């Protein structure tokens, strides 16, 4: 039993929003008015991160409609809330029985002034595995037409030519392209020199080369120290003249310190979330990050008070989600050695459990920080962090050392996902693969080299969508078709459910 | 259970403040504090950490586990926090293990480590005032058991009830830190009782004493990064003595304040070990370790040998299930009621304990509001006890300002309040409010003065005779001024020990 959730108490003023810019001037008017802001501004990741970091990604539309319209007018200051992307998607289907597109009508409706940013994964636009170009470009149509305003597209393994089309569908859609960089290694290093200052430098001149109006830092495991953070982002701000969105997760509880660091570097834009949500695997608190630039020479864009009113709220709702809580949880400088994204903890640490080895996590973190050696270094965010995990699992759950696969290997089977990466299913590796282990990896199945996206089987909507209208007992709207093409079990099954159970959505938590 | 994790260190044997110590004494000591470019790290995991996060519940078999793996794997410590706070009474009141017992074993254990403790001044461990030769004797029985920093602070910020103490220290042979509770904001021109200026006064006459240390002490976590930066400056530019920065993380901004310090000169910060810091425990050393990585001053800390030592730590925090908190956030709603971490949640635990918990909002506004009302006092142990009763009686009987202010010449405050009233716990800066003052007494003699002139006068040997009638044998010195200063609470603890035996023996 719980009392209803506290409600906030706000002081709303009116402010003309960059969701207002963008509605009225377009996207580069809002890349202007960023430009123009000497504050940092402020991305709130409580609708898709911070609960995707803390609530395996399980926080329901029912709870996010209470506070919805409390954030949009408490809260106008907010560069954009990143409500939509990432494992959101795939859940909500999954386990939640909501529509994702359904959360992001309601959610627009409570929330007209407020940018609603997703996180797109790029050629596979929230899924795990390559679509055809025309698949993520209707996707990305659907998804600006029903009200996402800033796609954050990042490749797995940054590689450009995974992201070139999806930039180019959003900017022909009328949205903002925000195009990532993922961090990894340390820049401070100079014993670790593959992803070195340089190496971002290349990638941020070939990221403005594409028409990207905003170029995100998505730090996915907070490995961004703040010494680090701080020269990364001058070098950028030196390099390139977009405006820079960092994102950083605090595992390490030097997620406030990092962003200050970047602030006093010029970063534009930095993403958090509410307190209550915050810390841990999760983004550093608004709050938080408010009262530590007080009094500095930039300031956070945000009404604190207001923020501190709607945290109340999320406060409430938390207890809600007591089932699927990590637990105790101190800051972690381990992920410094391993740089596992908290998803990815999580998911290794509840595999390992099934497995049968959760005593000896210890040495399975130590095992994939390992495989990411073997593999070549490589940049570990999903899907990619999947593919070290599942082989990190793979070579304790059977006793391999690097010297079992590299000589006995041509014997074992190795995980589908470590094969599917070394058949260049995710696209190519900085400095490419490991010639020899991906021979042993692959034995004989065929290898590309290019986009794999060039290699995706034609997928026609008018014949999916007849499909699907047979399948289903109706006509789907394109968000629909969409969702079939994106998930085809998946969203069966929702549809199953949905004749089954109705719109559940609509129980309180 | 499985066992605790023990640490594969990488030892690197050094010298360390506690050998300077031992051979050259306190000054010595200061010198290389002063000659250190590094920030130096005090571990709190001993005390503080597990005060705000395991109500002070860790117990001395779980410390010695890995007391020795401290000691050997991070000798660049300057002192490991081990006793005093809410250790002393809780140890006897709860564990029915000796505070003592705990020092002589760590000490064995850590020869290398500096031991430093929290003492409350005119208080030493106790929550009332003790005449002052029970004060020196405690210090005597404290440095002579293995003491080696006294963290000497008085609730009010009042140095009259500090001098006595930190002259003891000194004479002792031992590192006197003479604290000054922070408070308010001093980058807030709306809150003017606690600005920079007094601070600066308030530093100039601590150095004045023997002090060997300045220490800066947030029990709130209400200092802020640049608030951090402009204090520890202006007290650097003012004293010569080395500065000793203690914080909480309650608001989440732990860290970053401790950067803002080193790069204003800094020379010593308060951490706990990652599994039992934030919240409203001391930022992680490993993750300070980490911040000030690449910057001009780095923390002196063997961060791998640390982060070994976290597993253990992690381990044994397990079997403390039973005092979690609960989930944590960072919370920056300290800064509007500026409660310490434990008078939180022991104010939490009293309105539950009456029934009020589900308008503990209203019981904290009601808490900043008591504050104000009764000065913008300094909110700290003892201190903050007082502003807890009076904002619980406040509430439970649905008083405002008004209430006390007008119709407040009728009801019974609680004692505590009364005893703050009465001049017990010092003078406040800036005196009472004259008028609440008289309501709340009521009849009562209010004194202007330190407390302990007007304490009751304690001869050791009576006392000593009397405790030997009461327990089955003849007492040490440290028995005797444990039933000094907590007489009930002692005796308790022997009779358990008479019916129980020595269960800090047992495993947690
Ligand atoms: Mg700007
Ligand atoms: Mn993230
Ligand atoms: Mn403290």
């Amino acid at each position: 039993h719980f009392e209803e959730p506290r409600q906030p108490l706000l002081n709303l003023e009116k402010k003309k929003t960059a969701k207002n810019i963008l509605d009225e001037q377009g996207a580069d008017a809002v890349v202007d008015y960023v430009k123009n802001t000497k504050e940092v501004l402020l991305t709130d990741t409580t609708l898709r991160d911070a609960h995707q970091s803390l609530l395996a990604t399980r926080l329901r539309l029912q709870d996010m409609k209470g506070i919805a319209q409390a954030i949009d007018q408490g809260l106008p200051e907010l560069f954009s809330a990143e409500m939509w992307g990432g494992a959101t998607f795939d859940v909500a289907y999954r386990f939640l029985n909501e529509s994702p597109w359904y959360r992001l009508r309601k959610l627009r409706k409570l929330m007209p002034n407020t940018m609603f940013q997703m996180l797109f994964r790029g050629s596979n636009a929230v899924g795990y595995q390559n679509y055809p170009d025309n698949v993520i470009e209707e996707f990305i149509r659907v998804a600006a037409h029903e009200g996402i305003d800033v796609f954050r597209i990042f490749d797995s393994l940054n590689w450009l030519p995974q992201m070139e089309k999806s930039i180019q569908a959003v900017r022909d859609n009328g949205k903002i392209a925000e195009a990532t960089i993922c961090y990894t290694g340390d820049i401070l290093d100079p014993s670790r020199p593959k992803y070195n200052i340089q190496y971002y430098k290349d990638l941020a001149k070939e990221l403005e080369a594409t028409g990207a109006h905003i170029l995100a830092v998505k730090d996915m495991a907070g490995l961004l120290k703040p010494q680090a953070a701080y020269r990364l982002i001058s070098e950028l701000k030196d390099t390139v003249d977009l405006p820079i969105h960092l994102h950083t997760h605090d595992t390490s509880g030097n997620g406030i310190i990092t962003y200050s660091g970047a602030t006093q570097a010029g970063v534009d834009i930095i993403d958090v979330a509410t307190a209550s949500l915050a810390g841990g695997t999760s983004q550093p608190s608004m709050q938080s990050i408010y009262y530590a630039l007080e009094h500095g020479p930039r300031h956070a864009s945000i009404n604190v008070k207001n923020a501190e009113q709607i945290d109340h709220y999320w406060e409430d709702v938390r207890k809600y989600y007591a089932p699927f809580e990590a637990g105790i949880t101190s800051p972690q400088t381990e992920v410094y050695m391993h740089e596992m994204p908290g998803g990815q903890y999580t998911n290794l640490k509840s595999q390992a459990a099934a497995v049968g080895l959760g005593h000896r996590f210890d040495e399975i973190k130590q095992m994939y920080r390992k495989v990411n050696m073997m593999f070549g270094d490589i940049i570990k965010v999903t899907p990619s962090s999947k593919v070290v995990g599942d082989m990190a699992l793979f070579m304790i759950q059977n006793d391999l050392t690097e010297e079992d696969v590299y000589a006995r290997g041509n014997e074992l089977n190795f995980p589908e996902s470590v094969v599917s990466f070394f058949r260049g299913d995710l696209g190519q590796p900085v400095g490419g693969f490991p010639e020899k282990l991906q021979k042993i990896i692959v034995k004989d199945k065929a290898v590309i080299t290019d986009r794999p996206g060039l290699h995706a089987e034609k997928v026609d909507f008018e014949t999916v969508k007849a499909d699907l209208e047979q399948k289903i007992g109706y006509e789907p709207g394109d968000h629909e078709v969409i969702s079939y093409i994106m998930y085809p079990q998946v969203f069966l099954d929702y549809q199953k459910m949905q004749r089954e159970f109705g719109a559940v959505t609509l129980l309180d938590t």
